Parts: structure tokens; C-alpha cells; sequence
């Protein structure tokens, strides 16, 4: 038998009954009321050191976990400080909650202290964004908020409720307080039509080199389904940043060194929850000359973007992928293609993981950033399961090298497609709160790490158990090198030789510098022992990732890399 | 002239126009910018947050009155202005945020860093635009930079932006127009004789005038006002964003007398001041007996929650001297003013000696209002506050910081907009500007978090700061308000932290305090070898001010618990 | 493929994707696409207001299921459309409004007609875009018509423009995508088997199971529905915007039952509607017994008030067949329904036979009923009701409409916006979309006055349409609400107008009726000589049930005032 309680009880009620045991945030007194009432239920409160930091948090949980988690910031710049981290979830399609305060509704447009429009500042990069001001509608208003977070209405992503703090304060009558807006919702399950099946089925039987790219939607199954796929249609796989993870590094399909090859000579591109965005070349006919298109994904924000298919299917990627794999049931597979590229990229990957032990320190004596993979590699098996580690990279330079340096991991986050420098220690923190069994492994530049190093207190404090790699490179290298070779100018892109080991040590958090290369096994055999830690690497400015190889730092007209910049401009002059 | 690239253009416009330094982050999208403007011998200060680039800019530009520049990357270059622009926008501050952006060719089609950086500025930004004409970029900066000023709108921050193709396009000489490239006076508006003559009439008739200054006074030297002061008889306050335009031996300067003053003042004159939640919303409820003028260049400091009997839209030095002059032949009534004089010389001469000697709290560890103690007793000493650029953050701390700076040259806080993380990028552009003393910093552990790491940014470029951090290891006014008012406090505790090892990991000189007899001859050290930080051991059991006010419960009608208190009363 | 200007693409772009008439108004900024479309053969139907070409393509679209497209000039054109656009976007109709605007070069400069159409637009659009870049329109066509289908949204009115230069740029042909250019199937996401199973699982526990259709069912034939219906026992109620689904005399069509229905059902299915203000919020106030499910193809119907207890989000055929699948070997209970029905015959029956005979008003005017009365009794004779097209708009005659209008294949009217006007040139959309059969406006004198010089665009394009107009000389539901509720008539009458004159002005056929017994003649007439209009001398002594009910008085929480008088009681 409900009773008339303040919207305040009534929101932490909502939250923990949607399956909310946390709630990322930095308290002020616009959310105060919802504060106390969280602890009250026991809802366990992660207070950060700048509000940009909490929604990355609750950006990681959800990445992870499945889970839409909650962010709760004050008026003002409480709000403000979320926009970097909300833009980032926005991008990379991730159901998010941020609850801001804001001032009483009589004071509206007087000056009151910190009445800011964060609606429409909000609103762009949101799935919703709104002021609610009728105390009884709170609970509704949250429960529709929660599902347009999960996609409803839009697609994956944000959403922004503000309460003014006199509606927080009211109270709802009991007949008010409806039982469908507390309960936790399952998440929708469209099917595919049989037809669309059936329509790509004939186009795998029909393709040579048909190959699959994954993308977010694919990372929300756990690639069972798209391994039955693989097998029955004997096309080479692809993942991306954000779907690390699906298939073992051993499938025959698992051709992870041989990108450019995929993509050059695929005559049959199945998209799987993956847009066609700068990171896969737009899908351009420049950079897939021969590939016939097919999308599949549970939103139309993975099937209209750029390139349209022959056959696109709007479902739970899990069922459409198991559908295809039963209609190609009798199918023998020319896997010779697929068969060729594992076998070149097993020797091209084995020999890259093999160097990343032995990689020279560059011209100015410092460690090559190879080295901490390579220290990784020699000690998985010893002091730490790779295969259970959640793995984190960011930073520029540093990210690249990261990208073909972790090859066994749990999990992979990174900057995501926004290229947001500072994910990294926010990222670690919300991974280790969700998975605190093992350490979780966070490899950053040190320009990237400046932005968010004071969370580094955030993570002692609540026993985050991070380890922290900083390639201190005294630089934002891959920018310092587009300006030295494109410019013969060098300017506002060098940092100093920081001492983040004893910013660590001054946070609480165990810190130690390494500048033999020798030494690096160790120094991370004792961050793993002594979590939360850093390891602080001083490295080379004398190395070229392959982004930074590629002109990523220059901005082409038409595509984010040179090479492919270049196929466009062929394309556009027949 | 010759044909140049967008890019070069944009270099000589900021030049032109004054800037000789930029904030700001590198990013491939505004390298083309950035590499022009080191071409061309514009200082280039490259920060660790771009957040704190623009929070540099609006320091500059509230200190020296010429208009300031962040530069900035696509997407999370743009978003991590969006608080210093807030910021900027609340307190009318003139600046020029230039971000990066993606190519045309590529619009819509998830290129690197395409969110809608316009969309999610326009509602805080006085213009935010995309420019895609090559030959038309010099005009919109010239226009923006009106903009700024307040032109067609109120002073404030502008946002530009320009994809990379376009920066890197021709412009044509013909198309280089010098009206575009130069710098620009000030506009002067000048009052109407007939409203001077209506004030000075209002001014006549009251027993108990009051001037209370904001931003549109603070950007004249002062001199006028006191004209005006003297031939009003007016008791004067100032406001946070308005400190140091009138001695404080002046008769009419009665800082300690906040509550009196707008209790019993007869006619309240705003010069350059929002009537906002710092002024009680000017609500009759806060000032009771107040007939109303308002004087300043901007109707964003008119027709906010009063309206003036009279109200004066020009140039505020002239609008107070014309008055001033209007006032020949009146024998100001000065005694409520001399009253009020009295009594602030025994309350704040008081005040101000028991910083010195301020106990210990129950926790065994230092009050803040110590480290105000310590400053005062070193000026004449080692450093003349009356020439120190003083900065203030934080919760308890900044409410202590209020009363405890009583001599700055210039003071800065977390503004209208409680924006805690300015004091460090503040005390950074305050330095740069000002090379030649120490720019001191007072700031909670809480608020110093936000902002830490530009301790690098200031011994990168030699900013001659000293931070002073209140490390109470919480943020202690929200902590205060849990204890008293839910009996629970959760998530507000933070740790004892080494913030001076952080300085030094940063190369910054850094010393820690835990005995308050220590504090002279650690600032002493700290100005001796700036940039440096003090990390003071504060004590969790000090109520400040604001504290006791309820600033931290946020009442329905007015951000402090008496006023809410008077404006309940009001409205039955 | 060759090189050919962006205008010629978009031509094509149309056309592939079955567009074979363009709605619009002629302006310089749009005439390179207007050229482009009639050297393919596209039929331009130029109107003469902007918002009714954009009437036009809603009611092409809501009757034919294929998205209708509408192109207005820069300026004026484009906000002449923001009505039609924002009806369009409440009753989530796929629609393409193609917009000139001003060139590149000029942007920000003043040029004529530069206002920020997307910016006006952004808030009730599914997309609103400038496309700034030759070689991507193609691509942003294509995308766009997907998100009018409801793609990375719901369905609803997308709006692009093409500033003037980049129309008549060329794109190479490697860039012209034949995947972009083609036509694309509606997408049909299907049931889970679980989520059917426990539908039907919650009907095989209902004694009183409903279920209310809106758009989403409108888009079947009904067949599906008529299964669920039959395999169920639910009773049944469509809404304005899902009529002639079930026939009137299937055993659960019971329309005079709204009412009973909502008060006593023990489980409401929602298909493809909304419970907004027309189905009272879906409160618990107006449905005291419901469990609920929603069945949709777009979250649009299923998360708007009441939460399902189950949701099936699919191709709304699809989860009606499914589910009428699984009621295999279930007996429903019709015991309700039936006594709904039974007391729906006597009551449908005698409204519709009282029809014929309703007395004239106390001033000697005609019912208004008298003209539906007069369309029944020429059923059969002189048109077949069945196979027309029927609209209503106004005040108290739509509300009179909505009863009175019982026969018809399809049904249009002003919709949940209670948008007026849209009767003539909703009419004219129809009737060019069905050339066999004249099509009934029935309107108020009020709604007709914003769209009557459509009468024009009707003559010159040849649409058989008849509009009968209740000529009550005044806003009559709103002037009866003054003259009730305030004891003060004013702004609300108009005059006794000839719009019989009106529309023989513009070419069309016209008669005025006085006399009742003159209906039937004078409707034969205007169908036989369509276009037509007959205007009617109706009586301000007639109150519809939306007068009755409360709807112009605006009630706190609910349209109507019996829902609004339910929910006070649940909030207590
Ligand atoms: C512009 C600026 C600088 O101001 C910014 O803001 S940048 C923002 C921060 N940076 C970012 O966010 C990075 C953005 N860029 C990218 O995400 C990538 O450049 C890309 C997605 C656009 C392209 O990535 P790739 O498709 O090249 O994928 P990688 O995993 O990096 O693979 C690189 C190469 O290593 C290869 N490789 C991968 N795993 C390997 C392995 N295990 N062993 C050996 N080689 C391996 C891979 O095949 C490929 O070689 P190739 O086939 O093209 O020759
Ligand atoms: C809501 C939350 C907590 O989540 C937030 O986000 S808060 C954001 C961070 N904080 C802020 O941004 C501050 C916001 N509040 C304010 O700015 C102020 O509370 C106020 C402007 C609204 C009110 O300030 P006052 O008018 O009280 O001004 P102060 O300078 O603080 O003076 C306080 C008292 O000391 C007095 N005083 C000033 N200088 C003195 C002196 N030198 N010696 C002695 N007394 C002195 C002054 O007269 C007054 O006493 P009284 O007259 O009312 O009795
Ligand atoms: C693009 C489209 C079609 O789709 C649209 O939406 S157009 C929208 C509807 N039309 C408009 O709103 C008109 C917009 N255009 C204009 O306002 C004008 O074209 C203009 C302001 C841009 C240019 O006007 P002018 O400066 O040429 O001024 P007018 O008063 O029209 O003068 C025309 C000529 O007559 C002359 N003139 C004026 N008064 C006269 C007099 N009394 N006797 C003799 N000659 C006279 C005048 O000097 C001038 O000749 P000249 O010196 O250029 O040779
Ligand atoms: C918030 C923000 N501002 C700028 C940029 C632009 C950028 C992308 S990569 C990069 C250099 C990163 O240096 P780091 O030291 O982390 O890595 P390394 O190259 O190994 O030295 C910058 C400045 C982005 N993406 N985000
Ligand atoms: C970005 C932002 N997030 C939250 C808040 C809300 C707030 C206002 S005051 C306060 C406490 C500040 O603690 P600090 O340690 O600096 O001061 P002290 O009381 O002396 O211990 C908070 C959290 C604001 N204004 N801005
Ligand atoms: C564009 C617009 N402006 C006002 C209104 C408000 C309204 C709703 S009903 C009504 C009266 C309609 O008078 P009409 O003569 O058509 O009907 P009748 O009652 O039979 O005499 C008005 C003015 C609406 N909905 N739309
Ligand atoms: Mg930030
Ligand atoms: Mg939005
Ligand atoms: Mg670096
Ligand atoms: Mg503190
Ligand atoms: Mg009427």
C-alpha cells in the first residue's frame, strides 16, 4: 500500500527497481533530496572529482554490463561539466540517464543561481532532454526517459531529466504512484521477416569473400549466434573498437592483421550493428571496390548511414544472425579466400606480438610504447588472465599502438569514435566497480591523462582496483609529429617529463616510474599486486603509429586517413 | 594584399584586433590556425584541459577589458568549453571560442568529431556559427567580435567555426577589406540630459541613498563613481564581479553593512548590476524602503526583476559624472551613510584582526580564515595586496574568502554561476597579463580538483602563481548541509590528499601546512618561488557565512534562508 | 550515367521513388527542381497557400501509403508550411517539404529571404537539413525519406533544402548511386513468439477484452484485426485516424459505445494508437478496469502514458495474425460485447434515421445533422458512401461530423492538432489520388475562411471534390462556450458570407440552401458538377457532444470535463 512520499523518495525507487545499484555523480544541493534517498535505499553513491568523470562511468557500465546507467550532477556547472562525456555516449549509441538539478520553478529566468538552459544545451546530443514540473508525471516521465535511453523514438543513447528542487520537494499521492513506471522493463526483441533471411542467405551462396564487420549491436549478443553465422557462410571477420571480443582470436573467420585486405577485395560486406562512419571508410565504394552491401541491426541508426543494402534487416541482431546460419543449413562454404587471409594474418599477427618483447628504445633513449603490449604479453598466464581483463587504451599515438597491442582482452573500451581523450581512468574505475574480481588494465598517452588524472583519487577512495600505464611521452605526440613534418613548426603540442607516478602516490594510489625498458614486467607485476596503481613509462617521441602514418592528424577532404582520402579523389574523376 | 588562405586571414584579424596571445589545445582542425598565429610572434599558451583555456581567456578580458581567445579542436575540444562558456555568458564577459570542425564533403556522415557544436553552444553564446564561405570568414569574425562586445544582444561569448577544407581555401585580395582586419573603439553611449536631471531629482528627495556596483562599473576606473558618491551622500556596496573602485577609507565604502544598507536605503541605484539571486532578485521583500534607478551600457543590467523609476542605458563613467555634476548646489543628508560608517570600521577592523589569531577547530586542524590572516600580515611585507591580483573558489572557503580579502588590485571568484575549478586557469591568465607580481589563489580541495593539472600549464609558460588550497578533505559546505539538515552524510568526504606533491610532480615549488604559525613563512616561500602551491590542513568545523545562510539547501524563492524567509512573508 | 546539375538528380531521386506529383508553390530558389520534375513528367500541382500543398501530400500519404512530397521557395514558402508541417509531425505522417534557400556565398549576409528554416522546422521534423555538398544530396534524399518512415525516429514530415548554387552545381557519375536513386520497401519487423503467447494468455483471462486502433492499424487492410477480433470477443473502437477497418456490422464494432467501453473493459489493446487527450491519457480515471497492451510498429504507441504489460513492437499485421493464431482452441466470452452491441444497434440506428428529420434551431436555421442526413439518404442513389472519401473540419460541425459520417471507404479530418482548414485541400489530395469517385469536405464556415481560395487549385487541376459548408455565421463552439461560461459573446461571430459566391468566383459550381428539404438537390447537383460547393445556412441553436463536453473550456488534466472530473476523483 503505497503512501504520499516526495518526488525525490519516488525517483530512488524508480531507479533501484530498474535495476540501479549505483549512481555515478558529485553532489550539490539542486540533487541533495535524491542524494540522501539513494543512500537511504542502499543504492551505493560513487562520488567523482569532476562530473565529466561520472558519466563516463555510467558510460562504461552500461558499454559492459548491458545495464543503462545513472549519472546525477547539480545546476549549473554540475550540468556543463557532463557535456564531453554525454556527446561521447551520444556518438557511441550508449544508453545513459543523467539526472541534473535545477533551480525552483519560481525563480525561472530571475537570475537564480546556476539557471542555465542545460535542456538545449543538452538537447543535440540527447534522445531526450527535459525539465519535469508536475511533481505526479515525475515517475512517468522517468520510465519513458528510460526506454527512449534503450532507443524508443530515437536510437541508443543520453537522455537529460531535471527536477526543479520545489517539484523534488512535493509530494505524490499513493493512487499516483503507478506500479508499470517503477518496474525494471526487458529489453525489445523485433524478429527479422523470413523474407529478408532468405534475400541474404542467396547473397552469401551467391558471394566469394563475403565478409562480416561488427560493430556496437553485435558486442550487445555474445557471438554465438554470429559465430553460427561464420561457419555456415565462410566469410572472413572484422571487428571495430566498440565489438572486441566476440569471436576467439583462433576462429578461421578471425582475420584481425589482413583490414585492408577485407576491405579492398569483399564482394559481400554484412554490416552487424556497425555504422559505415569514418572508421570503416564511409562505406565508400572507394574503399570497398567490389563488396555488395547487406546491414543488419536493431536500430536504423546501423542501416541507412551512408550506404543502403540490398537486403537490410531491422532486428536483435542475435535472432536475424541465427535465422541466416538455419536458411544456409544445407550451404557448403568456399571458405579458400577466408582460408588464404587466416593464414597470412596467424605469421603477421605472431611476428607483431612477438617484436612488441624486443622493440628498440628510439633515438632519444626512451622506451618504444610496443614495450608495455609487449610486458603485457610476457606476463598473461603469470600474474594476470589477459583473456579475463578488461583492457583500456586512449590517447593518441599511444591508442594506435594500443589497437594492435591488445589482442587478448575480456573487454576493449577506448575514445571511442568521438576521439575523446580522458575516457581512460573514468573507464577504468566504472569497469572495476562493474567486474571487481580482477584488475582492469587502462594504457593512456599523457595528454589524454592530464584531462581526468584527479580521478586517480576517485579510484582510491572506492577501491577501484585500476591499473593505470601512462606512455609519458613529454608530448601530444601524433600532433607534435604532423606539425614537425607537415609544418617544419613545432609549437604548443610538447608537455613536460611529469611525474605521474607521484601524482598516483600524492592520491593515495601506488606509483612508480619506469625508464628501462627491462624493468617494465616487474613495475606491472607490482601495479597488479598494489591496485589502484600507475605505472608512469617515460617513452620515445621518435615513433609513427599507424594512424599517425596515415594523416589522421591532417584532416582530408573526404575521409579521415590519406590512403583512402586518395580512393576518393580517384573515384570522384572517372 | 595578396591571395592568402582562410587561415592566414584569420591569424592577422586576431593580431589586428589586439590579441597577442591564444588559449587554447591543438587538434588537426585548427592546426592550420594555430601554426599561422606562431608565424605571425602570437603567443600561443597551450593548456591540459581546453576548459581551462577559456576560463584563462575570460580572466584576461574581465582584467585588461580587451576581448580574449580559446582555440580548440573538433567535437571534445568544443564540448570541454561548455562550462568556461557558461561561465563566460553568465558573468557578460567578451570572448572568442575557435573551434575546429570537420570538412564539408563529410557533413552528416559520421567523419571524425561531427556533433552540433553550433546547436549546443547558441543557447550561451551570444552568436554560434559555421562559416563555409572562404571570402565572407574575415567579415563574420569582425562581426562576432561586435557581437561580443554586446552588439546586438548583451556582452558575452561568441563561438566560430571553420571546416578544414574551407580554412585551407584562397581568399582573393579585393576580398580582404581593412574594415574587417582593424582593431575597434569601444562604444560610448551617452545619457539623455532629461534622465540625468530625474535621477539627481530622486537623489535630492532620498534620505538614505545606496549605490551598489556590479560588471558595467568595474569597467571604468572608479573616479566617476566616487564623484558621485560624494555629491550623493550615497552609502556604497560593491558585488564580487565589482571589488576595488572605491577606497575602502571612503566615506560612503561600508562592506560590513550588506544587510543594513538594502534593509533601510530609501533608493537603491544599480550601476552596471544584475538584480539576480546575489541581490536578493532586488525583491521589495530584501529591499523594503527602495525606490529603484538603474544606470548601465547593456539593458541586461536595466530591466532584470526592477524597473528603474529612471533607468540610464549609456557609457557608466559618463552616466555618473553627469549626475554628479547635476548634483552642484546639493548639501548631501550623509548621516545614515555615517551611521553605517561607524559602525563597519568597529565590525570590520575586528573582523579582520581575528584572522590572525582564528582557533583551531574541534578536529585539531587550521580555520581557513587563517590563511587571510597570513596574507594580510605579509603585505608591506613581501608582497602590496593593493597591487596583487587575488583569486577566490570553492564552497566554505570562497564565503570565508569574501570577507577575509579586503586588499586586491582586482578580485576574481567563481562568479554568479558558482563555478567551482576557476582559480588556477584564473590565476594563469591573471599572470600572464600582470608579469610583474605574484597572482594569489585561494581555493577548496573540492573546487581545486576540477583544475589541478594546469599547475603543468603555469610552470610550462612561467604563470607566477601561488594556489593556496583549503585541504579540508571534503566539500565541506555540501558536507555541513548533509550533517545538519539529513543527519547523513554520504559521497561529500574527500581524502587527505598531498596537493603540494602534485605541484611538485608538475615542477611547481609545493610546501604543506598543518600549523597555522607556519602559514606566513610558507606563503612567504610560495611568492618567493612562483609558480607554487600551499597545501593548507583545513578544518571540517567552520560554518562560513553562506554555510549559515542556507546557500546549500536551495529555498523556493531566494538562494539564501533570511530572504527566502522576508519573501515568504511578502507574498502573504 | 553522366554529369547532370543536383537539380536534375533530385528530379530523378523523386521519381525512382515513385513520386509522381509534386504539391507546391512556385519561387526562384526552387525552380531548378521545378523545371526538372515536369521535363520527367511528374504532375506539378501548384496550390495557393504553401501549407495547403503540405495539407495535400499528408492526405496523399495517410489514403495511399506512399510518402508525398511538397516544395515551397526560401522565406515565406517555407514558413507557410510550419502549420501542415506540425500536423503532419503530431499525426506522424512520412512527408518531404523541399525548401529553396538562399546561396552559400551569402549566408548570414541578409540575402533575401535567409531565416533559419531549419531551426524553425528542427522542433516538429524528424529531420530538418541544409545540404551544402553537390555529391552527398543524392545520399541525404535517401536518408531522409527512410527517417519520414520513422527511421532513427517515428514517422512524421522531414524537411530539406538546397541553397540555389549548389542546385546547379554538377555530380559526377561515379557519385550518383543507383542504391540511393531506387525505391525501398517498407521495413516489417516481426513478434517475438513469447511476447504473443502472453497476449494471449491475458485474453484468455479477460471477460471484457478491447481493443481501440489509431494510425498503425490503419496502415493494414484490417483482415488481421478482424481475426484477433473474432478469435478474442473484444469489443471494438477505431479512432478519427483508424476508421473503415471493421465492418460497421461485425459484431465488435460498437461506436456508440465509447463510453461503456473505456469505463468497464478489463483489458485495452492499443493498436497503433497513442493514448493522448483523445483516449483521456489512457488514466486509470477513464479506464478504472484495464490491464493494458500495446501492439505498434513505432514506440510511439507504446510508451506514451500507460506502460503494456505487454508491448509487441512489429509490423502491426503481423502481431494481430500471431496473436489470433495463438487464441487457437480458445472460446471467448462475448457476453459483454454482445450486450454492447445490442444496445448499439437501437442507439446508432435512431441517430443516424433521426439524421433526416432533425428540426430547425430557435433562429430558423438549419441542423447541421440535416447534411449528414441528406448524404445518407443519396447513398446508394447517387453515390456510394462506401467508396468515398469523406472529410470533416470545424468546431461543432466536426464534432457533428464524427457521429454523422458512419458510411465511408476512408475518413480524414483535422486531426489530434484540431488543425482547421485542412478540409479543402485534404479534399484535393484525395481526389487526385482517386480520380473515379468525388470526395465530401464537410466543414464549418471558420475552418473554411484559412483555405477557401483552394476552391481555385481545385478548378485549375480539375478535383472532383464537393465541399459543404455549415454556414452558422460564426466560430459557433467557441461562441457558445463565451455565451454560456461568461455571459460574454465577442470575436467569435462572422457574417452571413456567400461562399456559394466564393467558390463561383474561383470557377467552381455553387449553390446556397436555406431549406432543409433543398439538401438532397442541392448535394445531387454539386456531385454531379464537382468541383462544387454548397453552402448552408446552419443554425448557431445547436450544441455538438465536444460543446457539451467541455473541450473549449481547457480542463487542468484531461480534453473534456467528465475525464477531467474522473481524474480530480483519482487524485483524491
Ligand atoms: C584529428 C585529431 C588528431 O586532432 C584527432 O582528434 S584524432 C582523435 C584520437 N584518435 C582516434 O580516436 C583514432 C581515430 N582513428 C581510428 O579509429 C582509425 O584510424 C581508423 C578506424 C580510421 C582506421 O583503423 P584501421 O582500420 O586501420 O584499424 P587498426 O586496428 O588501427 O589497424 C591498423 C593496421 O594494423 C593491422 N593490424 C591490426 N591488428 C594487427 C595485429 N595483431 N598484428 C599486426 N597487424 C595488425 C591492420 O590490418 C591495419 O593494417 P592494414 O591491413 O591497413 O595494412
Ligand atoms: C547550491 C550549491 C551549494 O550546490 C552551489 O552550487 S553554491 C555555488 C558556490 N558558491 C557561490 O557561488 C556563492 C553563491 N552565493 C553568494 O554569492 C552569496 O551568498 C550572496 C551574494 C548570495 C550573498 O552574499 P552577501 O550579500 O551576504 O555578501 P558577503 O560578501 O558574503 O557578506 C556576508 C556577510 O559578511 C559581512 N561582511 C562583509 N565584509 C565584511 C568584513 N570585512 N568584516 C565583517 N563582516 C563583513 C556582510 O555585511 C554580510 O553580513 P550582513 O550584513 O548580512 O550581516
Ligand atoms: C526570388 C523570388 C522571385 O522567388 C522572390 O521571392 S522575390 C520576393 C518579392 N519581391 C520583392 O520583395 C522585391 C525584392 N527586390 C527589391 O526590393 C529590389 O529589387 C531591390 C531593393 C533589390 C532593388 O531596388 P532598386 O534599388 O532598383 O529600387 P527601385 O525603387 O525598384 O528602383 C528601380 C529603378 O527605377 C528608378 N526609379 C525610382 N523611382 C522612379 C521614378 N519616380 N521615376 C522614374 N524612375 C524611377 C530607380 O532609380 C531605379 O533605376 P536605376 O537608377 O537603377 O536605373
Ligand atoms: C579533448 C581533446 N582535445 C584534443 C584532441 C585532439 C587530439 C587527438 S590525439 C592528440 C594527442 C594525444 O596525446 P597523448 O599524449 O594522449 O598521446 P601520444 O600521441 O601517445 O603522445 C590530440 C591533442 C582530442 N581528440 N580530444
Ligand atoms: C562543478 C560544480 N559541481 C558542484 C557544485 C556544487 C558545490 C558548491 S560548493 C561545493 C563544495 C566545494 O568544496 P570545496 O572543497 O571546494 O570547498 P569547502 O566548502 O571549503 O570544503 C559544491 C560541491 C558546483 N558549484 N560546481
Ligand atoms: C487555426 C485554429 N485557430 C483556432 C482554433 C480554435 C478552434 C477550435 S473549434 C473553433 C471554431 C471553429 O468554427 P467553425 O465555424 O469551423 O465551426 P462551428 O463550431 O461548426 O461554427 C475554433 C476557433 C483552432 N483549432 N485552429
Ligand atoms: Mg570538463
Ligand atoms: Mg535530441
Ligand atoms: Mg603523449
Ligand atoms: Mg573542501
Ligand atoms: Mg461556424
Amino acid at each position: 500500500a503505497r503512501q504520499s512520499v516526495p518526488v525525490a523518495s519516488l525517483v530512488a525507487e524508480f531507479l533501484q527497481e530498474h535495476g540501479v545499484d549505483r549512481v555515478f555523480g558529485l553532489q550539490g544541493g539542486h540533487i541533495q533530496p535524491i542524494w540522501d534517498q539513494l543512500a537511504r535505499r542502499g543504492v551505493r553513491i560513487v562520488d567523482v572529482r569532476d562530473e565529466g568523470s561520472a558519466v563516463h562511468m555510467a558510460h562504461a557500465h552500461t558499454e559492459l554490463t548491458g545495464q543503462t546507467a545513472v549519472a546525477m550532477v547539480t545546476a549549473g556547472p554540475g550540468v556543463t561539466n557532463t557535456v564531453t562525456a554525454v556527446a561521447n555516449a551520444s556518438v557511441s549509441r550508449i544508453p545513459l540517464l543523467v539526472i541534473g538539478g535545477c533551480p525552483p520553478i519560481p525563480q525561472s529566468n530571475m537570475g537564480p543561481l546556476q539557471d542555465i538552459p542545460h535542456t538545449a544545451i543538452l538537447e543535440p546530443i540527447t534522445r531526450l532532454a527535459r525539465t519535469l514540473r508536475s511533481a505526479d508525471q515525475v515517475l512517468r516521465e522517468f520510465d519513458e526517459a528510460w526506454a527512449r535511453a534503450s532507443g524508443d523514438r530515437g536510437e541508443p543513447g543520453p537522455v537529460y531529466l531535471e527536477i526543479p528542487t520545489d517539484v523534488l520537494r512535493r509530494d505524490v499521492p499513493p493512487a499516483l504512484q503507478m506500479r508499470e513506471h517503477l518496474r525494471a522493463k526487458p529489453k525489445r526483441r523485433p524478429q527479422p521477416h523470413p523474407d529478408d533471411v532468405a534475400a541474404v542467405a542467396d547473397l552469401i551462396r551467391a558471394a566469394e569473400k563475403p565478409a562480416i564487420i561488427s560493430g556496437r549491436g553485435a558486442r550487445t549478443t555474445d557471438g554465438t549466434d554470429l559465430v553460427r553465422l561464420l561457419d555456415a557462410s565462410g566469410a572472413a571477420y572484422l571487428d571495430t573498437q566498440e565489438s572486441r571480443g566476440l569471436v576467439p582470436d583462433s576462429h578461421p573467420a578471425a582475420v584481425g592483421s589482413a583490414r585492408s585486405a577485407v576491405m579492398r577485395d569483399t564482394d559481400l560486406l554484412i554490416t552487424v550493428g556497425r555504422q559505415l562512419d569514418y572508421q570503416l571508410g564511409m562505406g565508400s565504394p572507394a574503399v570497398f571496390p567490389h563488396a555488395k552491401v547487406v546491414r543488419i541491426a536493431d536500430t536504423a541508426s546501423e542501416l541507412i548511414d551512408n550506404r543502403r543494402g540490398e537486403v537490410e534487416i531491422l532486428a536483435e541482431p542475435g535472432a536475424a544472425l541465427a535465422a541466416i546460419a538455419d536458411a544456409l543449413k544445407d550451404h557448403t562454404p568456399d571458405t579458400s579466400w577466408r582460408d588464404e587471409l587466416k593464414a597470412k594474418h596467424r605469421k603477421r599477427a605472431e611476428d607483431y606480438r612477438q617484436a612488441l618483447h624486443s622493440t628498440e628504445n628510439g633515438a632519444d633513449g626512451h622506451i618504444h610504447p610496443n614495450r608495455i603490449f609487449g610486458a603485457l604479453d610476457a606476463l598473461d598466464g603469470d600474474v594476470l588472465d589477459l583473456g579475463e581483463t578488461i583492457m583500456i587504451a586512449d590517447g593518441g599515438d599511444l591508442l594506435s599502438f594500443g589497437r594492435l597491442g591488445i589482442t587478448k582482452a575480456r573487454r576493449y573500451l577506448d575514445a571511442g569514435a568521438f576521439g575523446c581523450l580522458g575516457v581512460a581512468t573514468p573507464f577504468a574505475i566504472g569497469a572495476a566497480l562493474a567486474y571487481p574480481d580482477r584488475p582492469v588494465v587502462a594504457v593512456t598517452g599523457d595528454g589524454a591523462f592530464g584531462i581526468t588524472a584527479t580521478e586517480i583519487d576517485t579510484a582510491v577512495r572506492h577501491d577501484a582496483k585500476i591499473v593505470v600505464i601512462v606512455s609519458n611521452n613529454r608530448a601530444w605526440n601524433i600532433q607534435r609529429y604532423d606539425q614537425a613534418e607537415n609544418y617544419g613548426l613545432v609549437v604548443g603540442t610538447d608537455l613536460a617529463d611529469s611525474d605521474y607516478a607521484g601524482v598516483a602516490r600524492a592520491f593515495g594510489a601506488h606509483g612508480e616510474r619506469v625508464t628501462d625498458p627491462a624493468e617494465l614486467e616487474g613495475a606491472i607485476r607490482r601495479a597488479l599486486a598494489n591496485a589502484p596503481a600507475l605505472v608512469d613509462v617515460v617513452t620515445t617521441q621518435d615513433a609513427a603509429s599507424p594512424d599517425s602514418g596515415k594523416g589522421l592528424g591532417f584532416v582530408p577532404d573526404y575521409q579521415a586517413l590519406t590512403p583512402w582520402n586518395d580512393a576518393e579523389v580517384a573515384r570522384r574523376q572517372e
